[PDB]
């Protein structure tokens, strides 16, 4: 997160860690055996790490849960980015409590203009790299169409939304991927691409999970 600001411990308790050895990803928990990410995080060997404030110590509050499974949405085109989010369930259940805790999906698309939260351990920096240890918030707004489509002309789907700002200086970043998008206490959006991180005109894109909540209840109730 760029030009964001650090959340406070475990007051974002929806927001995991995925971890192959470090993290790589972020994602969100939506019930206790399930996690909802970027279909871009996919890979093998992922540890699920629930509970996190400061990712390279062990503050006590932490479950840290091997995948059992993977879903990539069937849809999702890798070049192209339509249909960016993935499923992941847990070998076992999470315990829910005050520091684990899951978000709900949404009943409708949020509308421009909605303030909404962003978070993850991604790069701070806009230019040059720094990782941060303790999880990092944004406020950021959802954008008109209109706007992002012209930030982006040609690569917008309907599957995407953009939020940020178009002056620059505050957006998501390398290693927020898969991260949530939080508007009115329901995930509307996963941390899927951009052009850089910050950049002036070029708004971070997200995935519209909206448009998704009825094969992740489909997918959850069979799997
Ligand atoms: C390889 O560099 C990047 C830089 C930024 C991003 C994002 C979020 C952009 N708002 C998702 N994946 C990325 C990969
Ligand atoms: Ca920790």
């Amino acid at each position: 997160i760029v030009g964001g600001y650090t959340c406070g411990a475990n007051t974002v308790p929806y927001q995991v860690s995925l971890n192959s050895g470090y993290h790589f990803c972020g994602g969100s928990l939506i019930n206790s055996q399930w996690v909802v990410s970027a279909a871009h995080c996919y890979k093998s060997g992922i540890q699920v790490r629930l509970g996190e404030d400061n990712i390279n110590v062990v503050e006590g509050n932490e479950q840290f849960i091997s995948a059992s499974k993977s879903i990539v949405h069937p849809s999702y085109n890798s070049n192209t980015l339509n249909n960016d989010i993935m499923l992941i369930k847990l070998k076992s259940a999470a315990s829910l409590n005050s520091r684990v805790a899951s978000i709900s999906l949404p009943t409708s698309c949020a509308s421009a203009g909605t303030q909404c939260l962003i978070s993850g351990w991604g790069n701070t920096k806009s230019s040059g790299t720094s990782y941060p240890d303790v999880l990092k918030c944004l406020k950021a707004p959802i954008l008109s169409d209109s706007s992002c489509k012209s930030a982006y002309p040609g690569q917008i789907t309907s599957n995407m939304f953009c939020a940020g700002y178009l002056e620059g200086g505050k957006d998501s970043c390398q290693g927020d991927s898969g991260g949530p998008v939080v508007c009115s206490g329901k995930l509307q959006g996963i941390v899927s691409w951009g052009s850089g991180c910050a950049q002036k005109n070029k708004p971070g894109v997200y995935t519209k999970v909206c448009n998704y909540v009825s094969w992740i209840k489909q997918t959850i109730a069979s799997n």
